[PDB]
């Protein structure tokens, strides 16, 4: 076993050597032929750049943002697959004036008016394209049964009598069992105008399908545009109608039918749920209008004053209609977008203080999904960011690039050493692209790493160089130089890939993507340096052994081996007791090296600098554990728009006039059994199998617990409001119900659903299958808060107060919030889980270079107090751990171990005597790169600081973080510790 460890020490340093052997020939032959390497990698790299022709975004929020759990996503399914739900416009109007003012209400009416003017034509219909893919024919027994209940569903509506008798009420076997066709067949729904949305999938594509009266019967995918445009439809042919009118939510309800006149103050005897007598037809002031003001007479409010109206606009949500809402409700949202009232607020007096201002904003289903368009593409800002970094680093590397002798400086491999990694990333990108992986609206922020990372390698290779001034034959010192730096140039690379790809298992698309284009870009980036920038090394190396300026070598065109370590050695050695140890005047590093000599190393030595040092980091590695202490998950979906979309304009709108009315939480009731069934046609809760298998709604008690529910859930701080038609029916005829049986209890139900006005309100949150309630829903609205976790909090809450479980009835809470709130839950184990794979990978990969074990493991602790710092600071910078954060701390690894690793090789390759001898030693030799990698990165994600993108700004402040305590522990804290507890001969 001992023969076989030291063969394989053996083995490890040989392999580790020849690999530079071969780098050290290889310089040789680029040195020769600089010109080749040059244009041979260039057009390589533009092959690969082509690939953006294949650049395919991708779109899908939840994809993006979501661990698309199959579950809360199921949710989504069941509830529109059974429960009809409605898409609803918002359109609200904000002021710093009582828009309530006659003339101004006058106005904002033509506004609302407007809307239904609005007319879409049939060609605008994208969907119905005039050639496209008719959707898959639904199950053969699906359209019988779809066509058997439309013909009853009509006939039951036209006979009007609710009778229960032939409904068998017995329990339903664990089968839901108490010819697959012949099962579904003789089932009546109720109410009866409702059909399990799931079997309405009829073409959309012929018109005569969608908007009846048209008598059209023209197919829109077999017509010509022309044609198409002829036909047009307006927002009354694809809006819910109540009482034969579309259901808006305006104030001007109640001025219908002459209830009320504009001209005069608003007098309602509920501001809560007025309803206008003439039209019959109810409204909730308080919705709609807010910051009212309004006075008491006669037990009637006199609303004098608001500063915000909100209408919502009701449109239809069916699969045939969804083409067609889509259309109007983009034609919407710029009508209200654009439209300006200013004139008629230029003279009314402001409650701001502020120049009369009026604002329009709108929020429709498509919005988000829009705006992620926006997002998607690059904004000028972002572009606009990247050009002011990229001129930072250039200007950082050539400012220590260049120097007094001009030939001596390499300005040239500075300036190709920034392209080089921006052509890394075209290059890579093209790649994933050929390959047709789509690209994420995180990707933005991947130049700016990717830049920052690359010209690192420069400065290494550069250094190296630089220190080998003592060489005269310049291919060898080029060659010597490749060498000197190949491990090092290679495994900074290889970890921070490596990282990277780890980090691309993520269940989320974003982070997937992003690392995947990253890690492509700095593999890329890498091979252009061994080529493109060696090449350009080369000829600038050629042009300083002639001594000719680059500007003199273009006119002009125009017309032994010795260990660093053991030079640096023998430098300090001499310098203890001439031109070998003498920089040429202007060598590339000369200056810094000097100062950190004459001053930081002295230093970092000093008794009294450690102590500062070490107590300077105690002090810090303190503050970070107070840090994590403070820690807070999550970060709500809508931060990753750009807070200038009109969206995150709206939703703040909204929250700052109508605070009450926030998430609008709605709850559900899925019979186990219904549900499988149909979701069969079609060929959490499910942990118990009776969960909600069968429950007899007819048992006063659990009827008792239902409205206790509704209580305690009202009780809540956070709910605002309930709107449960199963408590207003259990209230108004309880007495009935005593009687607990089935039949009597469905036929009940329906009437009052059917006759009350209330019950009528509610007749489409209850579906009864066979005389059975097979499904049921009512909703609530939460307060709006910011924070995510206590969001969270209270949702779970809800979950808890609907679960009668002494009665086997759980119902499902749901909001679209959910989705991604519920990926916060496991954000901190996957990190965990993440970041230990990491470390692991990476530490074993440093272990295979870094020469002694003792080294490593002192790595080691270095880079685990770093994280411990980062993620301690960015907790007490109040950096929520959301997902940007998370994959930032993991790929933080990379970044570390790189600086780290340098100062540690090279003071174990030290020859010095003294512990301190190899610190300041190695510091000498490594301490420039380190500092230039890392400062050379901030500089071009600094600009992001800048992004109105949130998700980007995180990504900024948590890098910084990383990069900081990064170089701080490498440049301080590591040497320090190294020159005290350093591994020695
Ligand atoms: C005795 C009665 C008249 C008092 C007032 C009852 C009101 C507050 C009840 C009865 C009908 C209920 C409405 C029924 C339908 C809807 C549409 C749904 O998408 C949101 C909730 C909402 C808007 C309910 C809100 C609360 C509601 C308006
Ligand atoms: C329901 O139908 C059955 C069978 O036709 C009948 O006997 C009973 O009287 C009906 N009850 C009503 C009309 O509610
Ligand atoms: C019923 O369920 C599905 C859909 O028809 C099918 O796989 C199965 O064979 C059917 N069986 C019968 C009895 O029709």
């Amino acid at each position: 076993v001992k023969n076989f460890i030291h063969k394989l020490k053996e083995l490890k340093q040989k392999s580790l050597d020849k690999f530079a052997n071969l780098l050290y020939d290889y310089g040789g032959y680029v040195y020769d032929r600089p010109c080749t390497f040059i244009i041979c990698s260039l057009i390589c790299c533009l092959l690969l750049t082509c690939g953006f022709y294949f650049k395919e975004h991708e779109k899908d929020i939840y994809k993006l943002y979501s661990i698309s759990n199959s579950y809360a996503y199921e949710t989504n399914e069941t509830i529109n697959d059974f429960f009809y739900k409605s898409r609803r416009c918002f359109i609200l109007v904000e002021s710093n004036v009582n828009l309530l003012k006659p003339k101004i209400l006058r106005e904002l009416q033509k506004f609302e008016e407007g809307t239904k003017d609005i007319e879409v034509d049939l060609s605008e219909i994208n969907e119905c394209k005039t050639n496209s893919e008719l959707p898959p024919e639904q199950s053969h027994v699906a359209k019988e049964l779809y066509k058997t209940l439309i013909q009853r569903s009509e006939e039951n509506l036209k006979s009007g009598k609710i009778n229960g008798s032939l409904f068998d009420y017995s329990d339903l076997d664990e089968n839901g069992k108490s010819v697959n066709f012949t099962d579904y067949k003789d089932d009546v729904f109720y109410p009866y105008q409702y059909i399990p949305p799931m079997l309405i999938k009829a073409d959309r594509c012929k018109l005569q399908n969608v908007f009846g009266d048209k008598n059209l019967n023209i197919d829109l995918r077999e017509a010509s545009d022309g044609l198409k445009k002829q036909i047009t439809y307006t927002l009354e042919d694809i809006c819910e109608k109540k009482y034969g009118d579309c259901n808006f939510s305006s104030l001007f309800l109640y001025y219908e039918k002459g209830n009320g006149y504009i001209d005069y103050p608003i007098k309602v005897d509920n501001l809560d749920f007025y309803v206008n007598r003439r039209t019959y037809k109810e409204m909730m002031f308080k919705g709609i209008l807010g910051n009212m003001v309004y006075e008491k007479s006669g037990s009637k409010y006199i609303i004098k004053s608001a500063n915000a109206i909100m209408t919502v606009i009701p449109l239809l949500n069916s699969h045939t209609y969804e083409p067609y809402a889509l259309a109007y409700e983009k034609k919407l949202i710029d009508y209200v977008r654009f439209y300006n009232l200013d004139d008629i607020i230029q003279d009314e007096e402001t409650n701001d203080d502020n120049d009369p201002f009026i604002r329009f904003h709108v929020f429709t289903d498509r919005s988000l999904e829009d705006e992620v368009d926006r997002i998607s593409k690059i904004d000028n800002l972002t572009r606009l960011l990247l050009l002011i970094g990229v001129l930072l680093i250039f200007m950082y590397a050539l400012f220590n690039n260049v120097t007094s002798v001009l030939y001596r400086s390499k300005p040239l491999c500075a300036v190709m050493g920034i392209f080089c990694g921006f052509l890394g990333f075209l290059s890579g990108s093209g790649f994933l692209y050929f390959l047709g992986v789509k690209s994420v609206p995180p990707a933005e922020t991947v130049p700016f790493l990717v830049i920052g990372v690359g010209v690192d390698d420069v400065f290494v290779i550069l250094n190296s160089y630089s220190l080998l001034f003592m060489v005269k034959d310049n291919k060898k010192r080029i060659q010597m130089c490749l060498k000197d730096s190949a491990l090092a140039i290679t495994v900074t690379t290889l970890t921070n890939i490596i990282a990277f790809l780890i980090s691309a298992i993520s269940p989320f698309y974003s982070i997937c993507a992003f690392s995947l284009f990253t890690a492509s870009s700095l593999f890329f980036g890498y091979l252009m340096v061994l080529t493109f920038l060696l090449s350009f090394l080369c000829i600038e190396a050629k042009l300083e052994k002639k001594k000719r300026n680059i500007f003199t070598g273009t006119f002009h065109l125009f017309r032994e081996n010795i260990s660093i370590y053991e030079w640096i050695h023998n430098l300090y050695l001499f310098e203890e007791s001439k031109y070998i140890y003498e920089e040429p005047k202007g060598n590339i590093g000369k200056y810094f090296r000097s100062l950190v000599k004459n001053y930081y190393v002295p230093f970092l030595s000093s008794r009294f600098g450690k102590t500062i040092v070490y107590i300077m980091f105690t002090i810090i590695i303190a503050m970070s554990i107070y840090g994590c202490t403070l820690m807070k998950k999550g970060i709500k979906y809508d931060k990753a728009f750009p807070v200038d979309s009109y969206v995150r304009r709206f939703t703040t709108a909204k929250i700052k006039y109508f605070p009450d009315f926030g998430d609008f939480i709605e709850v559900y009731y899925f019979d186990k059994h219904f549900i499988n069934k149909y979701r069969g046609l079609e060929k959490q809760i499910m942990n118990s199998p009776k969960i909600n298998k069968n429950v007899h709604w007819e048992n006063t008690n659990l009827q008792e617990e239902l409205i206790n529910m509704h209580n305690t859930l009202e009780s809540q701080e956070f709910v605002t409001s309930v709107a449960n038609g199963f408590t207003f029916f259990l209230n108004k005829n309880k007495s009935s119900l005593r009687k607990e049986n089935p039949q009597e209890f469905y036929e009940i139900f329906a009437n009052w659903l059917k006759k009350d006005f209330v019950g009528n309100l509610f007749k489409n949150d209850f579906v009864f299958l066979n005389g059975k309630l097979v499904a049921w829903r009512f909703h609530y609205f939460q307060k709006n808060v910011d924070d995510s976790e206590i969001s969270s909090k209270w949702l779970k809450a809800c979950k808890q107060i609907t679960k009668l479980e002494n009665h086997n009835v759980q119902m499902v809470c749901f909001h679209l919030s959910s989705i991604f709130n519920e990926t916060d839950e496991s954000i901190i184990e996957v990190t965990l889980i993440n970041l230990g794979i990491t470390i692991l990978t990476i530490l074993v990969v440093t272990a295979y270079i870094i020469k002694g074990f003792y080294s490593c493991v002192i790595i080691a602790l270095i880079i685990f107090l770093i994280d411990l710092c980062i993620f301690g600071f960015m907790c007490l910078c109040g950096i929520t751990m959301n997902i940007i954060s998370m994959v930032i701390l993991v790929l933080s690894v990379g970044f570390s171990i790189d600086h780290t690793s340098h100062i540690v090789q090279a003071f174990s390759h030290s020859m010095g005597r003294t512990r301190d001898e190899k610190m300041k030693e190695s510091l000498h030799l490594m301490i420039g790169p380190v500092l230039h990698s890392g400062l050379s990165t901030w500089f071009v994600i600094s600009t992001l600081f800048f992004s109105n993108k949130d998700f980007t700004v995180i990504f900024f402040q948590t890098l910084s973080l990383v990069l900081f305590f990064s170089i701080t522990f490498s440049s301080m804290f590591l040497p320090v510790l190294l020159s005290s507890f350093g591994p020695l001969h």
